């Protein structure tokens, strides 16, 4: 194959830019920080489940969401000694509380029948529930979009969304039952990777990696999106051998191009990164939640990783920011280790585009610790808060079904300062397991 290069009209996380992350994350201002062990507990109300994966009910701009004076938290929940055991519970505090012993369990968001009884093809295969976001929506209501995971047909990931009735009193919030629950998009093949090109490759032992998943709301000027993981689809660039003669891929120049490339190709990393096409999607909602347009990738990762997850994307201070989290384990980049764990960042004018790396390289958080650890962290997700230069980092703690008495959990939060275009951890801003708002 000849060299060329190719844009798409999309933004790029480049092999050079991933570069000069193992130097720079040396540096404290993009590391998680250090948590205290002995301050961590299990989220008495989820009775010995392991919880992961969370999401607040937000405001169309990503602002915690005020429902009837609480809080709520969605997360992933399940049986630690069942890895396929992933389903949606809901989690409520009064608004002003901050200890993880305020979060209540109001149950499971969805019943069994649920997905049989939303007349939704596609629903009713459903075998896990996977993450997404939550609006809180103009007329008061609670507006879950999440991922609707199919072990039946080779882990189809479909963007799925319901309302979520809930009843409020002074002392509980109560699910009621969910209505207006169907499935938005399963992809298209040409934009975003669908399941049946997945299995065209051979499923899960072709070594390539289906993602369709974490859903994130988002308004701008009246009109409703969702960012969300994906891989390229046929026109965007897909994953192939071609793929890795791709200048746009590479960055920084043709001698940079010449010499990484040919690295590459003589790799034990050349397979996977010839496989390895993941993207931030977008597109755009109806005013009932139904997709009205499918759009052009935020920014994808070709060559670089089949997964970045948790997309996250939200205005601050008159700038856009969008973020994800991704494994070095899954990456093809020299001096990248398999320990380590990153948020990566980008920055624009406007929501739909073009995005640049933040901090220069894409870098905003580095997590290395070994999965043992018990302040093992992992779903970094940026909190945008009302006012002010700070967002709160949530994650949760711990590794799913590794202790038998120390659950996944809300980790400790803490602080990222974001100006222009660079970010910075807060110096000894830990808050309270969970905490998703720096006022109180
Ligand atoms: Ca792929």
């Amino acid at each position: 194959q000849k060299p060329y290069k190719e844009t798409y009209g999309i933004s790029h996380i480049t092999r050079h830019d991933m570069l000069q992350i193992p130097e720079q994350q040396k540096n404290e201002k993009y590391q998680v920080p250090e948590f205290d062990s002995s301050t961590i507990k299990n989220i008495s109300s989820a009775k010995g489940l392991d919880v992961w994966d969370s999401w607040p009910l937000q405001n169309a701009d990503g602002t915690v969401a005020n429902y009837h004076g609480y809080h709520i938290v969605f997360a992933l929940a399940g049986d630690p000694k069942n890895a396929d055991d992933t389903s949606i519970y809901m989690f409520y505090q009064k608004v002003g509380e901050t200890s993880i012993d305020s979060w209540k369990n109001a149950g499971r968001v969805f019943k069994d029948s649920d997905k049989f009884d939303a007349n939704d093809s596609i629903l009713k295969d459903q075998t896990q529930e996977w993450s997404g976001s939550a609006t809180f929506t103009s007329d008061g209501k609670i507006r879950l979009f999440y991922t609707d995971f199919s072990g039946k047909h080779y882990g189809k990931q479909t963007l799925t969304t319901a309302q979520v009735n809930v009843s409020a009193s002074d002392s509980s919030l109560n699910i009621n039952g969910v209505e207006d629950y169907k499935s938005i998009f399963d992809g298209d093949g040409k934009t975003y990777q669908n399941v049946q090109q997945f299995i065209d490759e051979g499923n899960y032992s072709s070594g390539d990696n289906h993602t369709l998943r974490d859903p994130h709301y988002v308004e701008d000027k009246g009109h409703k999106y969702l960012v969300f993981e994906a891989n390229t689809g046929t026109e965007d660039g897909y994953q192939g051998e071609e793929s890795l003669f791709n200048k746009a891929y590479y960055g920084k120049s043709t001698s940079f191009f010449r010499q990484e490339s040919q690295k590459l190709l003589q790799s034990d990393k050349k397979r996977t990164a010839e496989l390895a096409n993941g993207a931030l999607g977008m597109i755009e909602l109806n005013d009932d939640y139904t997709l009205k347009k499918v759009m052009k990738p935020l920014i994808a990762s070709n060559t670089v990783t089949d997964e970045i997850e948790r997309a996250n994307v939200f205005k601050m201070n008159g700038k856009w920011y969008l973020f994800t989290d991704s494994r070095g384990s899954k990456m093809t980049i020299d001096g990248i280790t398999s320990n380590d764990i990153y948020m990566l960042g980008y920055v624009s004018n406007s929501l739909t585009g073009p995005y640049k790396p933040l901090n220069k390289t894409g870098l905003v958080l580095k997590m290395d610790l070994d999965p043992n650890d018990v302040t093992f962290t992992y779903s970094h997700f940026a909190v945008p808060q009302a006012k002010g230069n700070n967002v709160v980092i949530t994650s949760y703690m711990t590794n799913r079904g590794f202790y038998a008495d120390k659950q996944s959990t809300f980790a400790p939060s803490f602080l990222l300062n974001i100006k222009g275009k660079k970010t910075s951890v807060v110096k000894d801003s830990i808050l309270e397991q969970g905490q998703l708002t720096v006022n109180k």
